[PDB]
């Protein structure tokens, strides 16, 4: 059927088959079709992010310096498809072509008071603060908060603070060469004891 | 049929199949649809809410300053497609397209004189005395009293106070670094008495 | 069809169902019509 029955809050993709421009029409709009915007997908629901969650989606539009979804000369979406992107909550984003939902909505990631995620760089890249970051560091997000999830970090597991009483301690084994709590240079295996008391 | 026989207290939803544009349609009127008025449901009672009763709309319209249902350009009405609305008592509110009754009629939660509401922080939001709150801080509804249910927090549990008679003491364990009633820094695991009487 | 398929130098007629307006409809333009534009006769060629 040449006429397209689209919601206000849907969208599909459009082929022009003339100069192979495959470019997203978004409602609301009851919309007409040549073989120049041939329909690809339904208007099917387009979901949306809920408040305090992400979404990453593969291969996304490259943004001008006011945020624009860029064209190109024959009026394809400018993409980066050697990247992802990192949604938060926002209105019903149109997934422009090649934009494909690397992966589906998901509640965020919040962290109990008394535990810790082992944040790991994948990808070398710079942090906010910006001092510097290798491309297989290590560091560790701390206790009552929540995290920003990113696409060049990755939780490799989630921590929780060892209850240690009175009258006890903790025998820890450094796996690299690094430093303590105290300051003492503790090479890879070598077993040392902390004996503060709490968690 | 394209008469449409709308009671007085009911409402339904018109399609305009030229624009898209979604609309909602409320008695008291014999209503006459073109097929740019087409009907999407029954004029279905649309239950309202008793006094001291609540529900969660998902979804919500965005209200202006005056709280009046904005439209947009086209004539669909404007969503929180991110959110939600907690309706306290009031008319047989008119649910326009796109909100859908999350959780329907509820009683209220009324609190016990010696029970309290674990009320912990889903989301980051601002109190209405406004100092801070966390994602996920936990605090803790007091006794006698009702609260009013938002979407922000959530009851983890229902907690009856403890009977404590005289001769007899409460082993109070901390889940987490915290302080006391008394005002001494309580460490993760650490077990204190408390000896007052009462509950 | 929808769709009405009006050579450059013809017309037809559309009643709008809702208010009986009838209005004639010139090419050229490959128009379309909802219930309210609805077509009364082809795009004969209106000598």
């Amino acid at each position: 059927e040449a006429i397209i029955r689209i919601p206000p809050y849907h969208y599909i993709h459009v082929l022009d088959q003339n100069s192979n421009v495959s470019r997203v029409e978004v409602g609301p709009k009851t919309y007409i079709r040549q073989d120049n915007e041939r329909v690809l997908f339904a208007p099917v629901r387009m979901v949306t992010v809920p408040p305090r969650h992400y979404c990453i989606v593969a291969n996304p539009v490259s943004r001008d310096t006011q945020s624009s979804v860029l064209f190109d000369i024959t009026g394809q979406v400018r993409l980066r498809h050697a990247d992802q992107e990192i949604r938060l909550a926002q209105d019903p984003f149109p997934l422009y072509p090649g934009e494909v939902l690397e992966k589906d909505i998901t509640p965020l990631q919040v962290v109990l008071p008394n535990t810790a995620l082992h944040l790991k760089a994948l990808l070398d890249f710079e942090d906010k603060n910006g001092d510097k970051v290798m491309a297989g560091d290590e560091w560790l997000f701390e206790g009552p908060g929540t995290y920003i999830p990113q696409k060049e970090v990755e939780v490799v597991e989630i921590i929780q603070a060892t209850v240690i009483k009175q009258n006890q301690a903790l025998r820890l084994r450094a796996r690299k060469e690094c430093f303590d709590r105290e300051g003492k240079g503790r090479v890879t295996g070598e077993e040392w004891l902390v004996r503060s008391v709490g968690a």
